[PDB]
């Protein structure tokens, strides 16, 4: 595979955004994938909305501001028959009453992919698919402060994870330890946070945070 892969270069990634004081990591996670996909066959990006996904995707598994799988996003649009766009259902942090209308539909999709739990097949993903779902282990305060370079730590849970993001990307850079390989991953946490919303994610460091334990995307 290549040493380094950026899909935003492609045009395969919206700017970042803010799930506020919601759960709804999952949906941000999915709309990132889908959005990736739907450009990769149709050659444009459309912002794709997560409160449609909050509010509608309860019967597929999802609960809302609560938490949710991205998978079960996935089966969402597929049994839906299709999902709106981020401009006609626009994002609100609170989980209400599903209101997707069909004829605002701009993304579709015919199930999803897993990819086997290890880091050399989700590489290979990346480099070939596109923006890649993830589950990560987020809940430390160094994640939190986090500013640049590569995030690395070493209380990090390969098992027990809790926060959805993209993998857009990976890449190298030299460091005082010598771990010098990173996922790139866009959060949805605004840009002010880490990087314009993005994070060096440990990579090639026994599958640190559990990114490459419960990744998928959506078969467009
Ligand atoms: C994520 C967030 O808003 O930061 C949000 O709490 C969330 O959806 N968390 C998920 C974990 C995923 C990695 C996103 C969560 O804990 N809920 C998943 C419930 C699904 C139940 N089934 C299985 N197999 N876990």
């Amino acid at each position: 595979a290549p040493r380094s892969v950026d899909w935003r270069e492609k045009g395969y990634v919206t700017p970042v955004k803010n799930q506020g004081q919601c759960g709804s990591c999952w949906a941000f996670s999915a709309t990132g994938a889908l959005e990736g996909q739907m450009f990769r066959k149709t050659g444009r990006l459309i912002s794709l909305s997560e409160q449609n996904l909050v509010d509608c995707s309860g019967p597929q598994g999802n609960e809302g501001c609560n938490g949710g799988l991205m998978d079960y996003a996935f089966q969402y649009v597929q049994d839906n028959g299709g999902l709106d766009s981020e401009e006609s259902y626009p994002y609100e942090a609170t989980e209400e009453s599903c209101k997707y209308n069909p004829k605002y539909s701009v993304a579709n999709d015919a199930g999803f992919v897993d990819i086997p739990k290890q880091e050399k097949a989700l590489m290979k993903a990346v480099a070939t698919v596109g923006p890649i779902s993830v589950a990560i282990d987020a809940g430390h305060e160094s994640f939190l402060f986090y500013k640049e370079g590569i995030y690395f730590e070493p209380d990090c849970s390969s098992e027990d994870m809790d926060h959805g993001v993209l993998v857009v990307g990976y890449g190298f850079e030299s460091t005082e330890s010598d771990n010098n390989k990173y996922w790139l991953v866009k959060n949805s946490w605004g840009e002010e946070w880490g990087m314009g919303g993005y994070v060096k994610m440990a990579k090639d460091r026994r599958n640190h945070c559990g990114i490459a334990s419960a990744a998928s995307y959506p078969t467009v």
